[PDB]
């Protein structure tokens, strides 16, 4: 490795409800973190507690960066079933 661990899509992340949190699975045994306003900003990297990695989080800035104008619902996705 030289630059960073790998880039992953904001779709692949799984969306946190609770307070607007992105997390990715790491093979190290935790998941990854993000706050959906670092990812408003720039802050597209993620930092795991176990092995400290950092990761690139890509997504649509223009969705992200809302300034007057708020999006808009569709479907719904459960699948949170990961187990360690
Ligand atoms: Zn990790």
């Amino acid at each position: 490795m030289a630059v960073f661990h790998d880039e992953v899509e904001i779709e692949d992340f799984q969306y946190d409800e609770d307070s607007e949190t992105y997390f990715y699975p790491c093979p190290c045994g935790d998941n990854f973190s993000i706050t959906k306003e670092d990812l408003e900003n720039g802050e597209d990297v993620a930092t795991c507690p176990s092995c400290s990695l950092i990761i690139k989080v890509i997504y649509d800035k223009d969705q992200f960066v809302s300034g007057e104008t708020v999006p808009a619902p569709s479907a719904n996705k459960e699948l949170v079933k990961l187990e360690h």
